[PDB]
C-alpha cells in the first residue's frame, strides 16, 4: 500500500480507501466484515461511512452501515490505526426520507447526528467528520453548472463550521471535511477558518472519475494552493466503467440491474463515453476497472480513492489497481475521448 499525508493534519491516509455504502443492503454483515478485514490486511486505513448508509437509503435500514462497521471495530480492535470517516446529512433531498425533522446543518442536527454515529460505530471519536452535502442549493448531484438561487440558505457556512468546531474541541471529531462541495464553498470555509479562528477543513469528498472530471475546473487549483485534498468517490461510475452494462447487458445482482433509480451514470453521452474508455482498456490489455482507478490515483490532488465492492473478487481486483501505471499512450487516448465526451456524468 501507498500512503498520502493530508496537509494541516495528522492523517496519513492509504492511497486507496474502503467505501461501505452497500453494507446492509446488497452486502450482509459478514460480507462487510470480510471486506474490512481484507482491506486492512492490504494496508488500507481509511474507512468511509455515513449516517444515511446503506444505499439505496430507507428508514428501515438507515444506520446499518455504521452499525456493521462498529460491530467489526468492537471485535478486531486496533481502532487507533484506522481513519474512520463519517458524515452528517445535508437537508433532505431527492425525495428521500429525512433522518430528523426539518433536517439542517445547524448545531442541533449536528449534535444529534454525531452522537448517534458514535454510538453505532462503537467508538468515542471520529477521525474525520464530513458535511455530506451543502445546505444551499448548488451544482452537485447531477448538475454540472451552477444555477442562481433566489432563497438565501437557512443556515450559513459559518453556522455549520461553528457547530463542528465545538465537537472538535470536545475531541469527538479529529478533523472536519466537506462533501459534494464547490470551489466557492471550500474557499468560504477556508476564509471563515482564518477570519474567526475556527478549524480548517482538510478534505473534500467529491465524485471524480473518467466520467466526471469537473473537479478540475475550479477545485483542483484550490487543492494545490490550500491543501484541501480530494477523497474521490464513485471512481468506477457506479460500476459502469467496468463495461458490465455495455450493449444492453443487465448482469444479475449488479447495482443498476437491481436498482434502476441509480441513473447518474446512465445518460446517453455517458454510455458512449463508457464504451470509448472500455475500448481503450481492451486495446491496451488493461482491465477497464483498473484503468479507471489508476487514472484517478495518479492525480496530484487525490489523497485517496474510495473503493466500492460487493464481492471479494471485485475488492481484490480494485486494490490490485495500485500496481498499474498508465502509459503516455493510454493517457493521450483518454484525453482524446474526454474532448468528445466532456463531463458527461456530473
Ligand atoms: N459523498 C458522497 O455523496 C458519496 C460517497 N460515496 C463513497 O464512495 C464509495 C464508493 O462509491 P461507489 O459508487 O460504490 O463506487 P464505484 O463507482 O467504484 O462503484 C462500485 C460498484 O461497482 C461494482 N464493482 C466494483 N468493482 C468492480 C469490478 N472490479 N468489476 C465489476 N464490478 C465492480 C460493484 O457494484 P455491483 O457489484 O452492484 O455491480 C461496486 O459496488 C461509497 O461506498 C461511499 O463510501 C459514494 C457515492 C457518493
Amino acid at each position: 500500500m501507498q500512503y498520502h499525508r493530508i496537509p494541516h493534519s495528522s492523517l496519513e491516509v492509504s492511497t486507496l480507501g474502503l467505501g461501505t455504502m452497500t453494507f446492509g443492503e446488497q452486502n450482509s454483515e459478514a460480507d462487510a466484515h470480510a471486506q474490512l478485514d481484507y482491506a486492512v490486511a492490504q494496508g488500507i486505513n481509511l474507512i468511509d461511512v455515513a449516517e444515511m448508509y446503506p444505499v439505496p437509503p430507507r428508514p428501515e435500514t438507515q444506520g446499518l452501515t455504521e452499525t456493521y462497521v462498529g460491530n467489526w471495530l468492537a471485535k478486531h480492535g486496533s481502532r487507533e490505526k484506522l481513519i474512520i470517516a463519517s458524515k452528517v446529512s445535508g437537508p433532505s433531498r431527492n425525495n428521500d426520507k429525512g433522518i430528523r425533522p426539518d433536517q439542517a446543518l445547524d448545531r442541533k442536527n449536528i449534535r444529534e447526528a454525531l452522537h448517534d454515529s458514535l454510538k453505532r460505530l462503537q467508538t468515542d471519536y471520529l477521525d474525520l467528520y464530513q458535511v455530506h452535502w451543502p445546505q444551499r442549493p448548488t451544482n452537485c448531484f447531477g448538475k454540472l453548472g451552477y444555477s442562481w438561487t433566489d432563497s438565501a440558505p437557512a443556515v450559513s457556512l459559518l453556522d455549520t463550521l461553528d457547530a463542528l468546531a465545538e465537537y472538535q474541541r470536545a475531541g469527538k471529531i479529529r478533523y472536519i471535511g466537506v462533501s459534494n462541495e464547490t470551489a466557492f464553498g471550500v474557499m468560504r470555509y477556508l476564509h471563515l477558518a482564518d477570519k474567526h479562528d475556527l478549524p480548517r477543513i482538510v478534505t473534500i469528498q467529491n465524485p471524480y472519475s473518467l466520467l466526471n472530471r469537473s473537479f478540475e475546473v475550479g477545485l483542483a487549483e484550490v487543492s494545490q494552493y490550500e491543501g484541501v485534498e480530494l477523497l474521490a468517490y464513485s471512481c468506477l461510475g457506479f460500476g459502469t466503467l467496468t463495461g458490465k452494462y455495455l450493449n444492453g447487458a443487465k448482469p444479475a445482482g449488479a447495482r443498476n440491474t437491481l436498482f434502476s433509480r441509480f441513473t447518474r451514470y446512465s445518460g446517453e453521452q455517458t454510455q458512449k463515453a463508457v464504451a470509448a474508455y472500455v475500448d481503450i482498456a481492451r486495446r491496451h490489455g488493461l482491465d477497464p476497472a483498473q484503468m479507471a482507478l489508476a487514472f484517478v490515483r495518479r492525480q496530484p490532488f487525490v489523497a485517496s480513492t474510495l473503493l466500492g465492492a460487493t464481492t471479494m473478487d471485485q475488492l481484490k481486483t480494485n486494490i490490485e489497481s495500485l500496481h498499474l501505471e498508465l502509459s503516455e499512450d493510454v493517457l493521450a487516448e483518454i484525453e482524446a475521448v474526454h474532448q468528445v465526451y466532456t463531463y458527461p456524468a456530473p
